[PDB]
């Protein structure tokens, strides 16, 4: 397991354009297009991401190219960040998976939640921190999903994610 197949689990693999759970337009591994009710607006926005006239239909490929390069960002979101930084620098590798993948592409209930948590993370006090974050809104809108992560920054392992 690592954050790519950990992502591949939570996002999905779709090749046309979908409404992700906002009901935003979204194409690959959970690849946010657009918040705008606007299906040629989403198209557009597809197009440019490609580099190429699609028909809202994209390769496995090209799916995963864009899913690199968003992993890519949301790692560059987390190291540019004062808040998250030091957090994401005091987690061992297996809760920084849990991290990028709360600021992977999610709602403002996704930073929120996670952003409450910094602070027991950063202490390592796990249970505590899995509280916080439960009772989130994140938590409310995917309790799966949510989980999933909780359950990973509470352990350490990846056992949310074995069964899968």
């Amino acid at each position: 397991m690592n954050i790519f197949e950990m992502l591949r689990i939570d996002e999905g693999l779709r090749l046309k354009i979908y409404k992700d759970t906002e009901g935003y337009y979204t194409i690959g591994i959970g690849h946010l297009l657009t918040k705008s009710p606007s299906l040629n607006a989403a198209k557009s926005e597809l197009d440019k991401a490609i580099g190429r006239n699609t028909n809202g239909v994209i390769t496995k490929d090209e799916a995963e190219k864009l899913f690199n390069q968003d992993v890519d960002a949301a790692v560059r979101g987390i190291l540019r960040n004062a808040k998250l930084k030091p957090v994401y620098d005091s987690l061992d590798a297996v809760r920084r998976a849990a991290a990028i993948n709360m600021v992977f592409q999610m709602g403002e209930t996704g930073v929120a939640g996670f952003t409450n948590s910094l602070r027991m993370l950063q202490q390592k006090r796990w249970d505590e921190a899995a509280v916080n974050l439960a009772k989130s809104r994140w938590y409310n809108q995917t309790p799966n999903r949510a989980k999933r992560v909780i359950t990973t920054f509470r352990t350490g392992t990846w056992d949310a994610y074995k069964n899968l």
